[PDB]
């Protein structure tokens, strides 16, 4: 017997790649002790220095929630916390307390 098949030819490409989106933490656990002190000394680290009214404002809170905050206790939203200390280029966790940790670029 004998089989002859044909020829063909195509060029495809176009790739895209993406990221994956995890971050569901889930702990019930209060801001942090350092972390509140923390919190006021790297707010006032701004120019001239940012007070309750207006981080609260720019974090979309009010001055009570950043007031209780620096105590160290305000049941932290990680959305909260997230723009709280990005705004200034700090870190809340780790040893390195107060200072850009991983904050604006986790190199």
């Amino acid at each position: 017997g004998a089989m002859d098949p044909e020829f063909a030819g195509g060029t495809e490409g176009q790739r895209l790649t993406k990221v994956d989106r995890s971050d569901d933490i889930i702990k019930p656990k209060t801001v942090g002790k350092e972390v509140g002190k923390a919190i006021e000394q790297g707010r006032q680290k701004f120019e001239p220095t940012m007070t309750q009214a207006e981080l609260g404002k720019e974090i979309g809170e009010t001055a009570a929630t950043v007031a209780s905050y620096e105590r160290g206790t305000a049941t932290p939203d990680q959305n909260i916390l997230s723009k709280m200390e990005r705004v200034l280029n700090v870190k809340l966790r780790g040893a390195n307390i107060g200072a850009p940790r991983l904050g604006p670029k986790k190199k």
